């Protein structure tokens, strides 16, 4: 069995299979466990903390998608502040007539049509700017926090490690303390040495319950970092993954108000062409020549 | 008996046989205008046909304007197309890789696809309703001005025949009384140069009437030149009217037509996102990015 970095796989000769914990499916809780170096020197980083930065550039994306519909809404607005300008408009005012009622409502039309973006607009920051927005607030801040609270399991794994070395040494560097007591005691012997083999044979079993008990809490605060490792990156795939379905469902309804704006847009001109079928041209000249006539009478002779 | 007015005889206001309309119902231009009419003041007391020509002139102004109007919005049409290019460029959260990254993708994409919808739209505004606007009857400034001295150099005709008849009915009733001032003086002192005076200013009492004769009989003529013509030139000026109204019509049917398909093609540019946003599966994802960094395989055991 191998040890690298304060945690211990089992060594790279006859594997017992291992069962992935969550088949198929690739869990954050499964393909992220040894750590690996910056491509460099330097840079050596855990096998987590990428995990991390997936979760921060999600949340940062997030942001800038925001900002792109920002500014699509920007634009809307302006469209919209023009449309209405242009609605008001003085132009071809005093046509008189069916026509006349007609090409006012088609100035009338624009106006319509500069609520109907404008209204898009707001919807825009309603319902799929501010919610990308403000998805999980503060959530840089609650992943930095589920990080280092790892580090510190992952210190907690170091220490122990040292633990167990400086007190690994303590058994093998004090067996030489068995051996020179059959080794040594070949000269003397016999004697009041009650301690050769009694006492400095203990530092080669005092130093065995120091393996002991530092391999325990090793082994122990290790399944301890383990375990909370499995179900703190489980957390963080389905965090991703409700990430991922919530922008998917407000990009839908980016579609979706766009959908309806259009819609409701091709309708504003039918008014217009209803108007425009009572154009009747005759009509007009009569409610002209009702207004401006001068006589009816036609002229004769002399005398 | 029969009245006249500004040069030309009307009968007189009383019990007028029912005048037979020319064109009946219908409002037509050779009807109601004969008469002249003063601007309300006193002065200035204008044509009983300018007024036709103002209207026509009129129309020709609205539809002007009218094209100026479209060309507004083409301007703004433009821009609105110009800034939504812009956006499709725009980098933001690009980094989003995976099935919702190509979807995002995508709807930076269908901005730009919408732009070129309302460029394509601003263009097909200024070919089949700007330009048609403005260039109809191009010169109808030239063809109104010379259908206006027409008329006009009629009524100077008359207006002359006119004053042709009144200095010279002077003439009569001025060499009438020079006969009855000189039978008056026969009764008198009866003589021979008082006599051969009766027969001379008498034949001078004639020659007068038969002048009256010829300026009335062409004073009647030059009227029913003008006449005729007023009548004639002014359907035409009904008939130029009633087209210009239904070509405004028609260009107008057109500008919502192009308003209705431009909308129509802009609620289709989402189909690739709609498209795309349903292939988005989070666990696929996961899939392509947990494999291009995933790192331990193993997990670990103990000592």
């Amino acid at each position: 069995t191998i040890t690298i970095n304060c945690v211990t796989f089992p060594h790279p000769d006859t594997m017992p299979e291992q069962q992935l914990l969550k088949p198929t499916e690739w869990s954050y809780c499964d393909y992220f466990w040894a750590d690996k170096k910056d491509p460099q020197g330097n840079g050596t980083v855990a096998g987590f903390e990428l995990l991390l930065q997936k979760q921060l550039k999600g949340k940062q994306m997030q942001k800038e998608m925001s900002e792109f519909i920002r500014e699509r809404i920007k634009i809307e607005e302006e469209y919209a502040k023009n449309l209405a300008k242009l609605s008001q408009n003085s132009l071809a005012a005093q046509e008189e007539g069916s026509l006349g009622e007609a090409w006012a409502q088609v100035k009338k039309s624009l106006a319509d049509e500069a609520e109907v973006h404008l209204k898009f607009s707001a919807k825009l920051h309603s319902e799929v700017e501010k919610p990308l927005m403000n998805f999980r607030e503060n959530f840089k801040k609650d992943m930095k926090k589920c990080d280092h609270h790892i580090a510190d399991l992952r210190k907690q794994l170091a220490s122990r490690y040292a633990s167990v070395e400086k007190a690994r040494k303590a058994l093998t560097e004090r067996q030489k303390d068995l051996e020179m007591k059959t080794q040594q005691l070949e000269i003397k012997l016999s004697n009041k040495t009650e301690e050769d083999i009694k006492k400095a044979r203990r530092k080669s079993t005092q130093a065995g319950d120091d393996l002991m008990r530092c391999v325990d809490l090793y082994n122990q605060a290790q399944s301890k970092w383990f375990e909370e490792m499995v179900t703190t990156t489980l957390e963080l795939e389905r965090l991703e993954v409700e990430r991922v379905e919530m922008i998917r469902q407000h990009l839908c309804q980016y579609t979706q108000l766009r959908h309806e704006t259009d819609m409701f847009n091709q309708s504003t001109v039918e008014p217009v062409d209803q108007l425009l079928r009572k154009v009747d041209p005759a009509k007009d000249r009569e409610l002209w020549v009702r207004e401006h006539k001068t006589g009816n009478i036609r002229p004769v002779d002399m005398e």
